[PDB]
């Protein structure tokens, strides 16, 4: 009844261009078992809302990732939110939401905006530079970790961190495997930054820890709470602003569009997570034999969820293919979607924001000129380098 797919979604073959294959992928039907890893594929809109939005069947604690951690030692210990299941999920969950909230979101805003504004003016003078280290990389790591709270020292290897973190939700490939065995002083790093000692005064850092005491964490949860933040709050905003400098850059009527109505900054941004859709996968492990787009899924297999797949099937958008600033987008499933949807969403789209909007108002042209340089992750899609002359409005 399911149809076997030989595809590799985790090869370079498929990074450097998957929308053929995902389009093989939803067209051979709502369920589809992936022989290279042995693991059932949802790639339709439907089918991954659906598995989103069901997680006692489709659960997390037993990882996100190809591995499953009632068979294997997880890399790390595990996430006390990303990889764990209400009610256990539910009181980490509402601290990081508290923690990441419209509230604090009116606190850092000004800031976050003048540093895209600066940002901006230097990109301006320099004329040609990479949008990937001179901007996608730059700004975010130029407001997070300060928002964070965290010391200047050691901040290298956030990046080497978070690279290791989304390529070990991944199959054991040679992405895989050259991450992990890279780790050992990212690790000591980041779980350093994570005690309540090492974090400045008013950071998102101390913050979580300041909720220890309503009975939500205990003091021993909020590092790894910490951690959450440190692991998912930086390469995934490197990989969205750089997906929309990418978009505004291969479409420059939508630019213009853009350069005419600034408010449209933040949808703008959030078409591009669609479109590029930066976080491109994760799993789920079923908990009990489940009927699925009329197809049968035994107990204790992994789903994998196209979500790029899903953010570009016709049969939910129209015109998926292209970029469209106005588009109504609420529904994407970029940034996820039920009780996992993305708590720091509020930070990702107020980067998102600010940046485009300092765009919109100072750069009249976006032009690449020379080559483009895919980076490779097991999870994440984007750019290693986009050399693009900024012409000033
Ligand atoms: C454009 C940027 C981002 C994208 C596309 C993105 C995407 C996602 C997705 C798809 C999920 C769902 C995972 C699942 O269902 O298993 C998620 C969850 C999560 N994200 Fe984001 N993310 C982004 C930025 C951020 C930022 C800036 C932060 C923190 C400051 C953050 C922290 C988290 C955390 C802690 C979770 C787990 C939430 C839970 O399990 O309840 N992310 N993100
Ligand atoms: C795209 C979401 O990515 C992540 C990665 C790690 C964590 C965590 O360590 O809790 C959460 C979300
Ligand atoms: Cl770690």
């Amino acid at each position: 009844t399911i149809p076997h797919l030989a595809i590799d979604p985790f090869s370079l073959d498929f990074f450097d261009d998957p929308y053929p294959d995902q389009q093989t992928l939803r067209d051979a039907g709502p369920v589809v078992y992936l022989d290279k890893w042995n693991v059932y594929g949802v790639a339709r809109y439907a089918e991954v809302h659906a598995v989103l939005n069901d997680p006692t069947t489709f659960c997390s604690s037993r990882g996100v990732g190809l591995s499953d951690f009632k068979k294997e030692k997880p890399w790390r210990p595990p996430s006390l939110i990303l990889e764990a299941d209400p009610p256990a999920h539910t009181r980490p969950r509402a601290v990081l939401s508290k923690v990441l909230s419209p509230a604090t979101m009116k606190t850092i805003r000004d800031g976050f905006a003048a540093a895209a504004d600066a940002k901006v003016d230097e990109l301006l003078q320099r004329g040609c530079i990479d949008a990937i280290a001179d901007l996608a990389e730059a700004y975010p790591l130029s407001v997070f970790p300060d928002a964070m709270g965290l010391k200047q020292e050691g901040r290298e290897h956030l990046l080497p961190y978070a690279g290791l973190v989304f390529n070990a939700f991944g199959p054991p490939n040679e992405l895989r495997q050259t991450a992990i065995e890279r780790s050992a002083p990212h690790q000591a790093y980041v779980n350093e930054q994570c005690q309540r000692p090492n974090l400045a005064p008013g950071g998102f850092g101390a913050c979580i820890h300041a909720f220890t005491d309503t009975g939500e964490i205990t003091p021993d949860e909020a590092p790894l709470l910490v951690r959450s933040l440190l692991s998912a709050g930086l390469d995934t905003t490197v990989n969205g602003i750089g997906a929309a400098v990418y978009c505004l850059a291969r479409f420059p009527g939508e630019l213009q569009r853009l350069r005419s109505d600034p408010t449209l900054a933040r949808n703008a941004f959030e078409e591009a997570v669609r479109f590029e859709s930066p976080v491109q996968t994760f799993f789920r492990t079923t908990t009990r034999e489940v009927e699925l787009g009329g197809a049968v899924i035994g107990e204790g297999e992994k789903v994998l969820m196209f979500l790029g797949s899903a953010n570009r099937d016709p049969r939910r958008w129209s015109d998926p293919d292209l970029y469209d600033i106005t588009r109504k987008t609420s529904g994407h499933v970029g940034f996820g979607s039920g009780v996992h949807m993305c708590v720091g969403q509020l930070v990702a789209r107020l980067e998102g924001e600010v940046m485009l909007s300092a765009l919109a108002r100072k750069v009249a042209a976006i032009d690449i000129d020379g080559p483009v340089k895919r980076r490779f992750n097991n999870t994440l899609r984007g750019l290693e380098s986009l050399p693009v002359k900024l012409t000033p409005a």
